[PDB]
Parts: structure tokens; sequence; C-alpha cells
């Protein structure tokens, strides 16, 4: 028995368990695999971090509690955790949605930016090579997380406390009773005053066990990393992480750290598919390399050189793209943390202190209705 569990300890679930463990509260955290591992949404090494958010402007205070707690976290630990390498946004003057609310939430919350037209983008950042008509915000105290450092962190500083990790086990199934819950699965059933679901793409097949149907649709999203000219695209020459919008949809990278090369991601387009039949070798769909070389020799010529390194990962999409923060509308011993829609680990540190006080209390200490569980878009 314990006083919380976990089902799902990756980006959200382990920052969860360390805001529970670091209060005393004696929490078990199931997981499938071994984390930080490759078969969910947090590998390939890093994620960019945004405050300016072009999601909505409503994200910005969530994103500055992160970054805070991430530079905390740094502090703690001897993993490495973040890097100010700063983000740029650019996109066509005009047509963008995306850099036009990137622009409105920075002005809406005074952050630092730099505001960059076409030539001055070029010269900027040699290696970037923008049309005249192309418009830019830089964010320079924003950055990249090392990911699977992060989670490895939490885990080691939620273990030291007690936290309990039950490894290379599936939970199957659940049991909800007003005063308590249960899990099932093969290595055995345990129970709890209190749940966290937090399964990443699996919480599209299994959150019908708890009774819920929510549109949620996994998608395959592959990234790749290039040789690239190390004059230009280096962290340590202030090349940035970067999050843009051509007429073809999103694309985001980040600087080559240490000679890995310069890593690509296309966000806007994937597969729809099934996390239990995925196909994770990178190269399989022309797609896979098509869509990154394609951006590369229009904007960033230079780092286009041989494929070093490919990654297949997954997005869980809501039909909003806005995440499910909440209590189950049946079950207030019940946390559900979904549908991160490829933007959510910047933010696990804090969701990780929302789902704390979700789950020890019933609420949170700000409005986070914007990640209702019954909110009309869902459906
Ligand atoms: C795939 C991806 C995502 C991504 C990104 C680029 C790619 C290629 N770039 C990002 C970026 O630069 N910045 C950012 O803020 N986000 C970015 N993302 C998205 C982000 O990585 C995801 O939103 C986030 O990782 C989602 O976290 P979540 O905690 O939901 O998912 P997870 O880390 O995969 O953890 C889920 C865990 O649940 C376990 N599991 C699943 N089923 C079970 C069962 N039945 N029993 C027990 N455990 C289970 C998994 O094993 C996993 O560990
Ligand atoms: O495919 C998609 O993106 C949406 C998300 C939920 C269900 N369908
Ligand atoms: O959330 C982010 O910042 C990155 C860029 C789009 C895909 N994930
Ligand atoms: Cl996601």
């Amino acid at each position: 028995h314990f006083d919380v569990i976990v089902v799902g300890a990756g980006s959200m679930g382990m920052a969860a368990g360390y805001q529970l463990a670091k209060q005393g509260v004696k929490t078990l955290l199931v997981d499938a695999f071994d984390p930080p591992h490759t078969n969910g949404s947090h590998h390939g090494d890093t994620r960019i971090i945004r405050h300016a958010y072009g999601e909505g402007r409503e994200y910005v205070p969530l994103a500055l509690r992160s970054q805070e707690l991430w530079y905390e976290l740094e502090k703690e630990t001897h993993h490495k955790i973040f890097t100010k390498t700063g983000v740029l946004v650019f996109g066509p003057k005009g047509e963008s949605a995306f850099v036009a609310e990137t622009m409105e939430a920075a002005k809406e919350h005074s952050l630092t930016v730099d505001l960059l037209e076409g030539d001055e983008i070029n010269k900027r950042w040699p290696g970037i090579t923008v049309p005249e008509n192309y418009n830019a915000i830089f964010e320079p105290n924003s950055g990249v997380l090392f990911s699977e450092n992060c989670i490895r962190a939490y885990r080691e500083l939620a273990e030291a406390r007690g936290a309990k990790v039950l490894t290379h086990t599936r939970v199957e199934d659940f049991d909800i009773s007003p005063d308590s819950v249960k899990i099932e699965t093969a290595n055995g059933s345990y129970t709890a005053d209190k749940l966290i679901v937090s399964m990443g793409a699996w919480n599209s097949k299994l959150l019908s066990k708890l009774n819920l149907d929510i549109p949620l649709q996994p998608y395959r999203q592959v990234v790749g990393f290039f040789e690239s000219d190390e004059s230009k695209y280096s962290n340590d020459i202030d090349f940035p992480g970067f999050m843009v919008e051509v007429p073809n949809g999103i694309y985001y990278g980040f600087p080559s750290f240490g000679g890995c090369g310069l890593k690509l991601g296309y966000h806007t387009f994937g597969q729809k598919i099934d996390p239990d039949t995925i196909n994770r070798e990178f190269g399989v769909y022309p797609e896979d390399e098509s869509n990154l070389r394609a951006f590369l020799e229009e904007y960033m010529p230079g780092a286009n050189g041989e494929l070093k390194r490919g990654a297949v990962c997954m997005y869980t999409k809501t039909l909003d793209e806005h995440f499910i923060i909440d209590l189950h509308p049946e079950h207030s011993n019940v946390v559900i943390a979904a549908g991160f829609s490829g933007h959510g680990f910047k933010f696990s540190s804090g969701v990780g202190e929302v789902l704390s006080q979700l789950a020890l209390t019933g609420k949170t200490e700000h409005d986070i209705s914007i990640f209702s569980i019954n909110r009309p878009a869902l459906k």
C-alpha cells in the first residue's frame, strides 16, 4: 500500500514522483520500461524550452515556473540539465500565426526578446539563409534541456527520498473505489489512496480502462542529426535552438553540441500510429530523411551533410493540441496527465508540481482550466 501510485514514470510521472517524495509522501512509480528509455516520448537527448509561447500566451507562467525549476534541478544533480542557447522563431512576415502569437506572448508578459527582419537574421547567425520577407523573434534566455538527464536526475532524487520505482512492469488494469485505487500488473497488484496516470502515448489505449473516452492520437515523429559546419552551427559559436514556420509547416532544431551535429525535426507532420506497433527504425519511410533535407538545403545549407544519427519518438495529440491535466470527472482520487501534443517536455518540471498538488489536495494554486478534461474542444 502507498500514499500515491504513479503509472508511467516518464517525463510527467517522474517529475511528479520527485515532488511527492520531497514532501515525504510514500510513493510507488510503475513503468513498462526503465526510464529514461527510447520507447516513449522523452528520448533523442535534447528538448527546447521557450517562454514566449506561440501555441498560446496563457502557457507563459507555466513556462517561467518550469524554467526556474530546471535551474533548481541543475543545482541539485551532477547531470547536465540546461544550456542557454536562446530560441529563434521565424517565418514569413504577415503569414505565421505561430510567430505572431510568440510576439504577442512576449509583449503581454514583458519577456526579453530581440526582433529581426530578413538579412539581419542571416547576418547575426551565419548558417541561416532566410528570404528577405521573413521576420524573427529571438528569445535569449530560453534554451535546451537534456531530457534523459532530467528524468534520470528526478529519479535518483526521488529514490533517495524513499520513492520506489517498479521497472519493466506494464499496468494492465485499474480498480477505483471512493477511498482507494488499485493497479494490476503481471508482477502483482498494488493499492494506494491516490493515482496519477501519466502513460504518454499509451494513454490513447488504456484510459478506456478508467471509463474515459477522449480523442487522443499518437504520432510517429522522427529527428535527425546531420554533419554540419561547426564554425557556424556549434553551440560554442552561439548557434541557437529554433522553432520556425515555413510555407509547408513548422520545423525545429538544435545547435551541434560537442560535434553531435545539428538536430532537426518536422513538427506539423508525422504518421498516425499505435504505440505498440510503431516502427521505431529511422528511414523506413522516404519522408523521414527527405522532409528534413528539404528544410536544410533551403534554410540551413551548411548543416545538410551526412546523416549521423536518426531517432523515432511519439507525440500524443488532442483535438486542440492543448494538454489534459485534471482530476478524473468521476474519481477525485485519480489525476490524469495526457495529450502533450509534441510540446510538453519543457513544462514537465512545473507539471510535476501541479500533479502533486492535485493528488494531495484535489486543487492547484493557480487556474489550470485551459487543460480541463471537461472542455468542449476536447470532444
Ligand atoms: C517525440 C518528440 C517529442 C518532443 C520533441 C521531439 C520529439 C521527437 N521536442 C520537444 C521539445 O523540443 N520541447 C518540448 O517541450 N517537448 C517536446 N516534445 C514533446 C515531449 O517530449 C512530450 O510531450 C513529453 O515527453 C510527454 O511526456 P509523458 O510523460 O506524457 O510521456 P513519456 O515521457 O513517454 O512517459 C510515459 C511513460 O509511461 C510508461 N507507460 C506506458 N504505458 C504504461 C503501462 N501500461 N504501465 C506502466 N507504464 C507505462 C512508458 O514506458 C513511459 O515511460
Ligand atoms: O489526429 C489527430 O490529431 C486528432 C487528435 C485526437 C484525435 N484526432
Ligand atoms: O515544443 C517545442 O519547443 C519543440 C519545437 C516543436 C516540437 N517541440
Ligand atoms: Cl507528446
